RNA sequence: AUUGAAACAGGGUCAGCUUGCCGUAGGUGGCAUCGCCCUCGU
């Protein structure tokens, strides 16, 4: 159906919170049709340096989904 | 008897481990400072 990327952040003391990709701006979450746009997407997020919040505990984990057509 | 009274952004994290400004290339070739006059006049 719809393809796209769960997003999950680790901070400092075991809490963590979950967000998709594409909620950054007034676009809505970011959809793909097929799945190598979202392999293509998670390498060039890997690609850059990484620049860390305050309380943040390590480098994010992006997994692959596919969501039902909105 | 104040929608008041009490209320830490806290706790730590190397910018690092390294590389030749090098190998050469001319200040040369060449033109007379010359041609000339009293120290006399007692």
């Amino acid at each position: 159906s719809m393809y796209a990327i769960r997003k999950i952040q680790f901070f400092y003391g075991p809490t963590d919170k979950k967000s998709y990709v594409g909620e950054e701006a007034g676009g809505r979450r970011e959809l793909f049709k097929t799945r190598a746009e979202a392999q293509a997407r998670i390498e060039d997020l890997e690609e850059g340096v990484y620049y860390l919040a305050h309380n943040e505990s390590g480098r994010p984990d992006y997994k692959i989904v596919w969501v039902r057509g909105e």
